[PDB]
């Protein structure tokens, strides 16, 4: 059998299906690792990975028997690409069959933020409807929502948002040509010119900390941030700080820094929601996302073009 | 001054605007209701109502020298408008402002249930992340959207629903004309026929516990209701008891049969969202519904013709 390396618990589905086609390994329950992955490098002729863990430098080259990783995940950040072509190993990713799950998330998010949806649910349960109103909150229709990247999953909220009547603004490298969304050529002005802000772009070097204290300042008092991108795209101490003292309106996180490590200051404060990383967590469309990956290794180990290939 | 009788706390913006032109009365700062009535009846010409306190049979007929009875409300089941016509009284409300904040929450609340974004919050606010991933939830985008009456608000959710992909299904006594929704002639065939099933009907005798256990046993385990109207509308302990066992699939509830009491069993249960009547409670909408309010009282008072009438 072809030995798959399955990085950490993603998938109960995604493990059965590999484990009928490959011998499958579970990276995540070998207590010595490096030793495992000495031991069973002869083997291992794929990777599976995902948005938690992937496949470094220092992982790929212990792994010199490695032909692919196939990652079940959009985002690629959790892999070595240059390593990957210098070793020869393919990489390919889950595009476009969960864009509709994450906007999805992202509208849900920008619902529950402004309209507190989370904490009425809160003030009901504790029976405080007893004792009076919940406050009055904010209106979303109509709302100027600005969008960083423009992409599959920026697009998708970008028109779902128009939906409800919202002023669609964008910051991307690039003009997406026959839209008619206001492009800003960057992200601070883009950010004063918003009353949400939707961070959909990939994690790199150069989007770390694309959300700083000055576009925070440009969002302000009355602006929400909605990230549904990566942790880092935010320098987090810089958002708590403007949360816990009321210089950023409010926020609907989906990820965070250092997860599943949340910032706890964050856990008393009633303009944020936060969400564990499941932009992408539904039955449908992790099934989906698992046939694919399972695709891609099939067409890779049978000489065919290969799904999704990223590299 | 022309004396107002306010019914309840609706409003503080409103207190100010009513105050500022007429003799506003408080109703629910007296202790002695009766006697109140009795001593302020030869002013009081006018009442302001709400969707928690309107005008009956017997305050319209504690009041006779009432006028106009202006509701801070669409709906207007809590107003005698037969008796209102019988005493020579106008009716007016509070149409179309609030519909684009009431289809958001429709939408905010099968979000929050489908993809469990309240259960989320929860579960990262108590540390729970550390320990693992949580549950894989529902698809919204494609879902079949089943909506009872087919109005202003009712027709603002469907549209809203189209950018995610929702076929859209819909039960009113009547088909609109020039509309691709599927209409089905009974809200159990709709019930069937719906994973989403949202209530935007008025409260009449006719549509009292229109969400009965027939229906509910339609929409099923796995289906999910949607109340945005009135609690009347459903059979309260039916659907407590569906949701205890699991016979209903989830539920997103902004109105209850007493409100504000709602049935503790539900407190524990995390298929369940519940919100205190907040479908309009935006700044920005309850604004735009009080000078409505002003504005149709202005008009009645000096001889012109009514905004908003009803009667
Ligand atoms: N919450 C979750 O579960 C979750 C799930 C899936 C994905 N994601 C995140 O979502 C990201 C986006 O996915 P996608 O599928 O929509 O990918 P995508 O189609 O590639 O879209 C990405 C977009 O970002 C823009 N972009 C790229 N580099 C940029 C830069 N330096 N500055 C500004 N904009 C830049 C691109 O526009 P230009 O080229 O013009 O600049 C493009 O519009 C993933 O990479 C991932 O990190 C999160
Ligand atoms: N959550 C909250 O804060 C909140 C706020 C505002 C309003 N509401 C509720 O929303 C209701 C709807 O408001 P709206 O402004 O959208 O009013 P609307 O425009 O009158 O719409 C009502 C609709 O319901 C249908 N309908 C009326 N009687 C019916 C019956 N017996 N059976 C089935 N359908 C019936 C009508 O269609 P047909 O004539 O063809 O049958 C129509 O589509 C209000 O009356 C109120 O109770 C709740």
């Amino acid at each position: 059998a072809i030995g798959v390396l399955m990085m950490c618990p993603m998938s109960t589905y995604l493990e059965q299906e590999l484990d009928k086609r490959f011998k499958l390994f579970r990276y995540w329950t070998q207590p010595a690792q490096r030793d495992f992955l000495a031991l069973q490098a002869e083997s291992i002729r794929a990777v599976v990975g995902n948005s938690n863990a992937g496949a470094d430098a220092e992982l790929i080259d212990a792994l010199p028997k490695l032909e692919i990783v196939s990652s079940f995940s959009v985002g690629l950040d959790k892999v070595d690409l240059i390593k990957c072509e210098e070793k020869g190993v393919r990489v390919t990713n889950t595009p476009d069959v969960l864009t509709d799950d994450v906007a999805d998330l992202a509208i849900g998010l920008i619902l529950a933020v402004l309209r507190r949806i989370c904490e009425c649910d809160k003030y009901v349960r504790r029976g405080a409807w007893k004792f009076g109103d919940f406050k009055l909150t904010t209106k979303f229709s109509g709302k100027r929502v600005g969008i960083i990247g423009l992409g599959r999953i920026g697009l998708a909220v970008a028109e779902r948002a128009e939906a409800f009547d919202c002023p669609i603004s964008y910051f991307s490298r690039s003009k997406k040509p026959n839209t008619n969304y206001t492009y800003y050529g960057s992200v601070v002005e883009l950010a004063s010119n918003s009353d949400i802000l939707v961070v959909a772009c990939p994690l790199t070097p150069e989007t770390t900390h694309i959300i700083n204290r000055e576009v925070i300042d440009a969002l302000g008092p009355k602006g929400v941030l909605i990230n549904i991108g990566r942790g880092p795209h935010v320098d987090e101490p810089e958002l708590v700080s403007a949360l816990v003292e009321g210089r950023l309106g409010g926020a609907g996180l989906d990820v965070f820094e250092r997860e599943p490590e949340v910032p706890e200051k964050l856990f008393g404060l009633e303009n944020v929601v936060l969400l564990p990383h499941v932009g992408s967590g539904t039955v449908e469309t992790r099934k989906v996302m698992a046939d694919l990956v399972v695709g891609n290794l099939e067409a890779h180990f049978s000489g065919k073009p290969l799904l999704t290939p990223v590299v």
